[PDB]
DNA sequence: GTAGACCTGGAC
DNA sequence: GTCCAGTCTAC
């Protein structure tokens, strides 16, 4: 899930989850727990607290609770769900969280890339994982210049900019592809060859694309232009849209409408 | 920048 | 059987 996806779970949770106090902790892949290291201890600080909120930065979670914050990346396929605990757990359920009420929060991940970092409220902010991520693309602290700033700087291709979390906070693979398509501008081409009406064009399509996919829920899929769609006519010129390998990944273009 | 790592299951 | 699906690492 990218940014669209995780903000859509974090407005879908938090009534299920706040004012309720945890109980017992169960860890069944102990490589998820990154901090503190040792899973007893991760386990027993948070025996006692009460859930208090639950806020977004870039692509995580971070649930508030009385003293500390559990910081949690979803990576690939990682998933919540709120349930009795008097049921069955389903495949692939890696870490428990019980209440004091009978229910619990179950983290499920199938191919076990998820991550949680436990650390006092004020800390949170200033350790890693949260403490080098770039600007929040909705706020006013993601602006053409602060994008200029960095691409006017580097050879790499814009497509590897956009994807670098420490440029700006919650783009993957999906909203890259489909943000650069919206803007006309070929995802291999080196940031630094961009002009300065193009960096603004970006900027603009880059903001309108995640917050409208944010209002459908996320993956908005029936508004895909590009990704996923190879081999398929472009929605704009008929075009057929082509699949390559650029920074490493699956890149979804039109060699038409994008130059 | 270019494959491999960590891991598991579905489509062809 | 073989290719495909968020970050970190080593040449
Ligand atoms: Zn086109």
């Amino acid at each position: 899930p990218e940014l669209p996806e995780v903000e859509t779970i974090r407005r879908t949770l938090l009534p299920l989850i706040v004012g309720k106090t945890i109980e017992d902790v169960r860890i069944f892949w102990p490589n998820i727990i990154r901090h503190p290291r040792d899973s007893e201890a991760f386990a027993a600080r948070m025996i006692g607290q009460t859930v208090r909120g639950l806020e977004r930065r870039g692509k995580f979670l971070k649930f508030l609770l009385d003293r500390d914050a559990l910081i949690s990346h979803l990576r690939m396929e990682g998933r919540y769900a709120v349930a009795s605990a008097l049921e069955p757990l389903e495949p692939h359920t890696h870490v428990v969280f019980c209440f004091t009420d009978g229910s619990e929060l179950r983290y499920r991940d199938v191919r076990k890339f998820g991550t949680m970092h436990v650390y006092a409220k004020e800390e949170a902010d200033r350790r890693p994982p949260l403490a080098e991520l770039g600007p929040e693309p909705l706020s006013p602290a993601f602006s053409p210049a602060v994008l200029a700033e960095r691409a006017v700087k580097t050879k790499r291709s814009v497509k590897a900019l956009l994807l670098d979390q420490t440029v700006v906070a919650g783009f993957g693979n999906i909203y890259v592809d489909e943000s650069l398509f919206r803007a006309g501008i070929l995802p291999g081409r080196p940031a630094a060859s961009l002009s300065s009406k193009e960096i603004e064009r970006l900027h603009e399509e880059m903001v309108a694309t995640i917050g409208e996919a944010v209002m459908k829920g996320g993956s908005f899929q029936h508004h895909l232009y590009v990704y996923g769609r190879q081999g398929n006519p472009c929605k704009r010129c008929g075009t057929p849209i082509e699949k390559t390998v650029v920074a490493g990944r699956g890149t979804h273009y039109c060699p038409r409408c994008q130059r």
